[PDB]
């Protein structure tokens, strides 16, 4: 929709900047890094939430996440 949430994701000390909507889950940035960072999104582990039991279909609006957000990847 019309809100849109910013992640500055690291990996490997570069960022990736991933700006999607609230209503899209958790797993649509995934699947963005994947294309971004070239690697399949179960070779990626995405974490740095605030809160527990965040999962790939966690639709982001339910967090009431500010507009900037940080996030990185381990593989």
């Amino acid at each position: 929709g019309s809100h849109m949430l910013d992640f500055r994701v690291e990996y490997r000390d570069r960022n990736v900047d991933v700006v999607l909507e609230d209503t899209c889950t958790v797993g649509e940035i995934k699947q963005i890094l994947e294309n971004e960072l070239q690697i399949p999104v179960s070779k990626m582990l995405l974490k740095g939430w605030k809160t527990g039991d965040v999962e790939d279909s966690t639709v982001l609006k339910s967090l009431h996440l500010p507009k900037n957000n940080s996030l990185y990847v381990l593989t």
